[PDB]
This record gives C-alpha cells, sequence and structure tokens, in this order.
C-alpha cells in the first residue's frame, strides 16, 4: 500500500532483530568454531562501529601497560584513538594502551556459568593493568590529571544455557565475581539484558524489548559518565626503548 | 547444526535477503528511502555473488542512435571491455552493448507491477547494439552476434493470493515479446522463470528464493559469454 | 612559462567555479528529475564533506526525535556524530537524532517564492523537534545541560528565477517565515549568497565575489558560535523499546 | 646503488617479506595472533603482486556433493567466473571449481608441518569438481579438463639444520599422490618445487627467496589457464 | 536541456577535463604540484572511463634485461595477467609486457615537449618484450605476437598559433620511427592522430575534445587485444 | 616452540626496524630521485597517520596565511582537522591554513650540514605566517582567545653524512638557527634522534634505543602540550573573495 506513518519503534526493533538474525546464522552456517566465533564477534564489533559515536573505536585487541604486561586476547574492546596511539599495529592486528580503554566485552555464543566465569576473568586481566593519568592541557589551561575512569566489563551472547534464560543462576554466576572481573552488562540477544545496579549493588535483569537496542543505549549512556580517557604519559612506555 | 551443510548456507543466504527486505519495507515509511533501500539489497546481492566479470548498479542505459531507457532499478552490465558513457559521482549512464540483463526491484507483485517491469524490460531490448569483429590472442573472431538481454521483476511480497498462482502467470504471459521476463524472484515465496522447451512460465515455491534466483540468473548468464564488442565511433558520431 | 606567484584569491575562484560547473552539469546533463536532483544534491554535499571541519558531518538524512516525531526528508543535514550515535542505518540510508543537528539545507536548481516556501517548511519539520540535553561530563567535571544551539537553516540554489537574482522578490519571500522556518543562510552559485542579519533583523545579499566559498565561510563561522551539539540523553529514546 | 637494478628490486620485494614473517612471530606471543599475522604477510604478497584472475584468501572449500575441505589458510582462487558459496563479513566458503592453490602458512617447516599442509592439500583435490562446455566470442568450447591444484607449504624458518636438506627431502616425498607439494618457500632460507621431468623435488637456497617461489608461483599458474566453468545447478541441487 | 543529449553528455564529459585542467595550472604555483595535479585529471579520466581490462598509473618500466625506462607519466597497463615487478606503497614498477599505451602529460604543447614525447615513448617501445604460448580453455595459442605500444601527448593549452597547426604538424613529423606519437589531446582545442592509411597526423578542431581523444584510445586499444603472455622466468634469471 | 611471553620492549623495537627497513628500501631500490624521495616521504607519514592520536593529521601539504602569504612545500605537516577546514583541496593535494598546523618536517635521506639548513629554512617559511586565534565557544562558555601554540619543527632522516653520526658538527649545525627556523626534534633512523632542550637551550642527541619509535614518544609527548590548535578566524581568509 501506499499509507506512510514513521515509526520510531519499528526502527529498534529492525536494529534489534538484524543483530538477532546474523547471530543466529552465524552459529547455524559455520561448523568450525574459529570461524564461528570469528562471524559472531564481527557482528556485536559491526554494531558498536556502526551505532557508537565516533569517540570510541570498537575492535579484537590485546591491552598493554607500561609495567609491560599484557591483558588476554579481547573479543570487543572500547577505546579511545582521538587522544591515545597504538602501541602496536600490524595489518589489521592491534594492540592498545591500557589508558585508551573504555570497556571490555567476551563474545560468545551461550551464556553459562562457564563462560560468565571466563569473561571475568577477561575483564579483571585488563582492569588489574596499570594506567597513567597526565595533567591535561586545554583551550582553558590545565586540568588536574583526570582520576582513572570505571573501565566497564561486559558479555555478550546469543543464547542462555539455563531455563529460565535469565534466572537466579544467571544472578548467582554474575555474582562469583564483584571485584576486578565484575561484568556491569551484558546482553542476551535471544532474551534480554543485563546491568548491575550500582545503588542497590545487584544485578538486574531486563527481558525482551529487543534486548541488543536496549544494551546498546546502555551502553552508550553508561558511557557518557566517563568522560574522555585520562591522558596517557608516552613516557611511561618510553622506559622500555632502553 | 551437527556439521557443515550446503542446505544451511543457502539457506542462511537467503534469509539474509528476506529479512532486509523486509526491514526496508516496514523501516522506511518513505517511497524513496523504501525503494531506495530495497534496491540496494538485491544490488548487493548480486555484487556479493555474481562472478566478477558482472557489475550491478542502478543506470540509465542509452545507444548510438541516441535512444534513451529509463531509469533502470538493477541494471548487470559489462565493464571489462565497455566504457560508460557518462558518470557523475553515483549517476552512471551505460552503453546498450555492455547489458547483460535489467530488473526491476519493488515490494509487492501485482498485475500492474509485471506489466511496468515489462515494459522497462522492453525499453532496454529496443535499442540498438553494435558489435565489432573482436581481436583476440589467436586472430580476430568475427562479430559476435548480439546475446539475448535477461529481464525480469525482483519483489518481496506477493498482492496476490495464492500469491504465485495462476493471476501471476497471466500477468506474466501479458508480454510474451520484445517485454517478456526470463525470471523473477519474489523473497518470501519463491521465484519464477520461462522454460523455453515447454515455451510456458514455470514457479517454484519456497526452497530459499533469493538463492534459487541467484543460481538460475548465474547459470543463463553464462551463456551470453561476454558482451559484444562495442563501436565506440558509432557513439562518437555525437561530437560533431 | 615557468613563473610561480601562488595567490589565495585564486584559491578560492576555483572553489567557487568547480562548484558553479558542477551544478551547472548535473542541470543540463541529467533530463531524469530524480537524477538531476541526486546530481545537484551530491555536489553541495560533496563541498561540505572535503572543507568543513570534521566535527560536522554532511549528509541526506531523515531526522527523528524522542517523542517519536520525524522531519521530512533533508537533502543536506549537518551533523555531529562524534557525541552522538546513529537512530538507524541500513547500508547508506541513514536517521539521525534531533540532538546531533547543527543545520539543514534543501537543495534545488532555482531560486522561487514556492522554492523558498518549500525550504521553509523543510526546516521548520525539523527545528519542531524535540531536543534533549544533559549535565555534560568532561576532564574538569561536569558542565550544566547545554541551551539548546541553533539549528541553521538554508536553502542551495544554481540559479534564481527571479531578474535581478537576488531582488525585492527574493527578500519577500525570506521574509515569509521568520520563526521556525527561518533561512539563516543561502547560496544561489551563479549570482551570490545571502544571510539574515540578527542584529538588524534584516536579509542581506551579497552579489557575486565566489559566491559557494563565501556561502563556506558564513557557514563555518555561524557555526563555530554553536559549539558542540548538547548531550544527547538516549535513554528518552529508550522509552520506544517497550 | 648508482643504478637501477632489477636484483635490488627483486632482494627488496623478499626482504619485506623475511623482515615481516620474522616480526609477526617475534612481536606475537599469542598463537592465534601469530598466526593471522604472519599468514596476511603471505596473502598480501600474493595480493600485491600475482596477475588480478587471481584471489588469494583464507577460505574453507566445498564441493558439489557437500564435501567440505578443512579452514585453508591461503587459497588462491578465480572470483571472475565463480561465484561465492557463502559469504559472511570477512570469512568465505568458495567452490572446488574456483581453485587454482592451496597453501598452508605456518612459523617453520618439521616433519609434522610438512605432512599436516600434504593432508590439507589432499582434502582440496578429494573434491569433486563440474567443468561445463564454456560459451565464448567464437562458440562454444568443450568443457575444460580439469586444472591440476596447486599445493604448498610457506614458513619462515625451518627445524631442521641444515634447513633446506636431506631431512626435508624426505618429508616431502611422504606424499606423492594425491597430498603431493608443488612447490614451497622458506623465506630465512630458500624454495623447493617438484620437478616432474625428474620426478624428484628440488631446492633453491638463498637467491631471493620469497620472491623466488613468488615466480615459480605465476609461471605454473600460467599452465591452469583459468578454471574450468563451474555447473551452479550442482549446488542448486541442495536448495530443496 | 528539453531532453537527453549524448552530445550533452559528451560535451560535460570534455568541460569537466578541461576546467580542472585549467584549474590545475592556475592554481598551484609550484611545479611539482601543479605536474601532479593536471597528470591526475588524465589519470582520473581514464580511471573513470577505460574498460577495466586496463590500469592507468605512473610509473616505470623495465625488461627482463635490465633496460629501465624514464618515469612515465600516464601509463596504460595490464594488471589480469601481469604481476607487478615492484610495488611501495604508491611508486610501481611494471614489465614491459604489461603495457599497451604510454603518455606523457604537460601544461602546453610546444616543439621541446612534442620531442620530449617522441623520446618518452622511444624509450618504451626499445624495451624487450617476451611472449610464451598461452594457455586457454581450448588448448594453447602460439604465443601472441608482439602488439604495438601506442603512444602520445596530452596537454591543457598550446604555445603556437595556431594551436593545431602547421607548427604542430612539423613537431609531430619529427619523430615517425620509434618515437612516433599516435595520438594526443590539447584540451582547450582538438585532438591529433596519426593517419596509417595517408601516412599523415590529422588535426580534429573543437568537438568536444578529450572525450574524441577517449573514444580514438578505446578502439584502437581494441586493435591490441590482451597483452602477450610474460615469461616471468625471464626476470628471474635476475634472482642468483 | 609454543612458548608464549608478551614483550613490550619487542613490540617497540618491531616498530622502529620496519621503518629503518623501509627507509634504507626506499633509498635502495628507487635510482630516480623524486621516486626515492616521494617513497622515503610516505614511509614517515604512514607512521605517523598510524600511530599518532587521531587529533592530528600527518601529510605533505602546502601552508598558507590570512595575509596570503604561502609556506614552501612542506613534506610532513602535522595539522588539525576537526575544527579547521582546508583552504584548498585538490584530488589528493591540500592547502592549509596556518592555523591548523601542529608540526612540520622536512625528510631527506641523509642529514648534513646544508640539509639541516634546507629544513630550518622551510620551518621558518611556516613560521613566519601569519595565525588567527578567536575567543572559542564551548560547552561551559568561551574561552580567551587561546595563545598561539609553538609550531614544532624538525627533521627526518635515514642516515648521517657526518662521523659521528650525532655529534659535534651536527650539533654545530643544529645551532645555526635557534629562531624561526629552529628544529625543535629530528630523527636519524640508523642512528638516533635528538631534541631541544629549552629549560638548558642545549639540543640533546640520544643513541640507538630505537630510534623512530623513541622519536615517536617525544612527538606525542611534546604535541599534548600544544592541546588543540586555536580557533581560526576564516573571516581573515574571506577578505581575499572580492
Ligand atoms: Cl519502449
Ligand atoms: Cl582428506
Ligand atoms: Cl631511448
Amino acid at each position: 500500500s501506499n499509507a506512510s506513518d514513521w515509526s520510531l519503534s519499528q526502527l529498534f526493533a529492525s536494529l534489534h532483530e538484524d543483530i538477532q538474525l546474523r547471530l543466529g546464522t552465524a552459529r547455524k552456517a559455520f561448523q568450525h568454531p574459529g570461524a564461528k566465533g570469528d562471524a559472531s564477534e564481527g557482528v556485536w564489533i559491526e554494531m558498536l562501529d556502526t551505532y557508537l559515536p565516533k569517540r570510541y573505536q570498537a575492535a579484537n585487541a590485546f591491552v598493554v601497560d607500561s609495567l609491560g604486561n599484557f591483558s588476554d586476547q579481547i573479543n570487543v574492546v572500547v577505546f579511545d584513538r582521538q587522544y591515545s596511539p597504538f602501541i602496536f599495529k600490524f595489518n589489521e592486528q592491534i594492540i592498545v594502551p591500557a589508558e585508551s580503554v573504555y570497556a571490555v566485552f567476551e563474545a560468545k555464543q551461550s551464556a553459562s556459568a562457564d563462560l560468565v566465569a571466563y569473561a571475568q576473568r577477561k575483564v579483571a586481566s585488563v582492569r588489574r593493568l596499570h594506567r597513567t593519568s597526565l595533567p591535561i592541557p586545554h583551550a582553558g589551561g590545565t586540568y588536574p590529571a583526570k582520576p582513572l575512569i570505571p573501565i566497564l566489563g561486559g558479555l555478550l551472547t546469543f543464547e542462555s544455557d539455563w531455563s529460565p534464560a535469565l534466572g537466579m543462576s544467571f544472578d548467582k554466576a554474575l555474582n562469583g565475581d564483584l571485584s576486578d572481573g565484575r561484568l556491569d552488562m551484558g546482553c542476551v540477544a535471544s532474551h534480554g539484558h543485563f546491568y548491575f545496579n550500582n545503588i542497590d549493588s545487584k544485578f538486574n535483569f531486563e527481558h525482551g524489548n529487543k534486548p541488543a537496542t536496549a544494551f546498546l543505549f546502555r551502553l552508550i549512556a553508561q558511557l557518557q559518565f566517563s568522560g574522555t580517557v585520562p591522558m596517557i604519559d608516552i613516557d611511561a612506555y618510553g622506559k622500555w626503548l632502553a
């Protein structure tokens, strides 16, 4: 028909449906574990690359600090490049400084106790890294060194192994690490999303209502509180030239 | 999903097309934006999967006698051996000699839209194509006899119920001369093709419609070989 | 000859001449109204994409707000992406949030009373949209919510239907809408450019002297006063997930 | 460096490869990242220098009977006349008919790795390839007889000392049937190839190993011509 | 502008070239920048409009005997069947066997510049080209006889008055052996070509000079077919 | 072997080694002076493009000011585009306004007295240009016009003609221009890097220890002090439209 009545809700439905279908395809079509994970990770990266404000980069990377310590391989890193160098780039492979990182996510097919714990360990391998912070020159003078921003951590999946998908067993797993490995938010594309409520100090689950889009908006809103990364002391890295 | 499956690959290829065409239709509540969205999905499928000897894009077609076609939603054409006649940023005008196939892409099949597609196909087939003797590694071939230009219709849905039944067949039999459609796809239901042996249209229901259409197009295009060799000096008569 | 004497004026002449010739070509070469408009719009977009500071994006888009209302299709939107998400992106087609918008232009072949009124209606369809604004975290603390920036509106053409091209009839048309649809500036590539003088509350016309380049500089200088877009409340959009 | 020198150009082509492969091995202290880095260096060399009739990428290969290969580090394949079977962002599945050559890329040659490469090559050679009569400007060629698929091994180093000596030769003679390697490169030491006339493997030491391998590959590929013409309707049997 | 017009399309193609070449000359008051600007306009025209079997770029040319050409402003060459000899970011060295045509691009025609272009063309024509028997779908062709390399001169203006008259003709007749120019374009005035039948140069005034040159180039290139098949092992003699 | 022990020092070695090898290749492979310089310049540009924070652009360009004066051709300009237009762009060739410039470098094959003096003259041709600066609108109000930032100047080479490479003769050459043409830093890829110590008012040479990486870090750290470019008065350029 020729009817035209724009709908904002429909836009958010279509955004989510695209993610859910492509994650489902990645899982069904690729029977090789490496290709299946690469395909699924790429769906989440594309969503963040498309929709996050351009102050954020989203990519697979290793994180390193000025003490020479390295993270594990991080499936989805959200990081700064406006004010931050790469530490190393070789074709498409990148190593980013800890000071550039805003958020880190583990992307896997289905939520489980083992996967939640794995993600907690990945997040901890980043949060343990040392971050420098220098006084910041700007048009109005020099700000004090910015206090270190929280690094957001999370878990991105297509499905849940639990029944109900987002139930007490998922909550138990999330409460397994409330310190260096704490997961601030995550998405189960087929079911809902979760986030840590700092005021109540508990995890909240939200069912349905366009899970990937709801996760994306939660991430944008929480990232706003972080502002920009602190200003890196590249000369701390330079101690390793000799 | 225990093991690799060709059937699953072809299902996923098709499901991506069907879902994105449905998104284009639902999300863009503006006629121009909706058509642009849907056309781009079909063009992307062809760009991704057709052999690289084929280009696929929106274009006008023109011949060396100054006859211009209507704007064509989906033109499949050669660029390995053919120039553009004109390009201005994204807008292109191709010579008739470069064309392999022409498709109209719309939301839902109907008698009016089948007729519209038939007229668009005829408008390109009625253009004059030159053909020169072809130099090659072994010498010079005689001028290639002109290749048929394939035509068709690509939609998401059908206005008819049943979707791919007698009313659709009647519409397709409305032009059996130079607007005859060779093949088409209704992403939500199936695909169709002209059966030259039986001189009738055939419908195939389900069974991964976009992928089935894609394969039919590749197989039929192979019979055309490469485009005939253009006489660019015929176009050059318009320089004076 | 081998003489070399750099000229800044010549650079600005060549910038303008390129625009004027390509707009003329778009009009003469494409006898299909859709292709002709697409070709001309693309010339103006390319100029802004090439020369505007990179804090600005320039593209064709629809604008939407957190109340679910949509603008008309806008030929040339100047908007932020450094701090603003897309609301929806499908291949190259984009829907931007009202909070991201700096300026909106209608691009057509020739100025007339009807086209000026059409442009006024397009601009109004954007300015009527609701824009959120949150307190802004930054390295020095938190700014108050930024007061909403003006959205600049205008009209970009190749020719003028009036004789003289930029005369009292054009002025009359511009004075038709001094509120939601007011056109702050515009360019008639073959003749000159116009702008609203806020202090005198009248429209000023400038004839010749490299019209497209003069328009570009006027736009850059006026955009500087807007600073960056206010900070979007993405959770206002999130009310439409349920 | 008084004047232009072909030898210097070929030395610089090789030195770039050797240094970047060494960087990949040293810098990336993670097995997945290290392999990705090294594979990308070899793919970039082929992408840069092979004739554009050849594509080079990581891919799975599948045939029209549903047989799938293992993941292949470096596939050299046609896209001018061949579709993808499936593409999802960077991941691709190509039809067996499109394949010209397959290589395994690893850090250092060893008996286990030579055997691994032989098995990978056999896995692709054992796939079924269709071949149809080929329309062209002069008519229709008979179906092209199937082209050999070239196979090999690409490494930075050798675990053996001497690097390219009798132990390497013994490993290469471990598969003289459908896993036989045609050529390979050890960037730090030399290259090897199967000599069909003498029915033995030959090693060439130094003398710009990556460039020498590149040239051997180009020359050998020329004998294959273009891939046979795929029967996409054989794959279409999996639509139902 | 009531209706579509081929003449208008060809006028707009030419006017874009003429205006951009004039901008390059006026705006860039530095000899290196001015030449880079103008050369890029001509390369862009060829990149946009020539059939994709042709590449167009600035390059050096080298042969398998180690003879190097001067730097060539505009080389038209094959990459479908030909490797690069060397590539380092934007700088390329192509094998003589890949070359279809060579042009010098400058601001204004003059006796010195016509002679300069003749010498540049001769420098490429004097390089040795290999040619091997060519495998193809039907078998193996004999080695292709060597194709002529087309040469010419591309400028914005002419220093002579009249621009394209007897003095220009005299300069063109200064080299009728291996520096002979086949065609060229003076964007502000017309184009020229060697008439093999009459063994004389012909000038065409106005009538969309860049477009006329483009069409002449396409038509003449078609007679060359594809480049002969390179013997990369001839270059490989320089590995040792 | 299967050992995995990440090393930050190795990353910095590999970054430098890539630069040193590619500069050596440019010098050896291209026997045409224009191609050789284009090849070498491109190596340095790629390093800065890859690793500098994205607030910086790096390219070959001419610089112009609002008085109509032009610099010489600058091999490597580091400049802003987030807040600054191009003055002219024609295919890949660019002319940037003086207000956009952060740093300028001359890139050549081997350091010598003549090359140091040439670089000093190039840097002076940029520093002599006039830069405007306007009060800066931002989310917190309007900053005063930013005082003009120093433009960093330098010299980038593969080799040194002197023996020792970085000795008293190099120091003498650097002390030849301590004003408009002063070179703040530079790199001799095969030997080390140098920088001007403002506190001691002397040049310091650092030998080995990954020269290109050490230069890159020195540049990043010094650029941080400059903050962002002052805000351009595009209407000063607009005086040349008439
Ligand atoms: Cl018709
Ligand atoms: Cl097997
Ligand atoms: Cl010569």
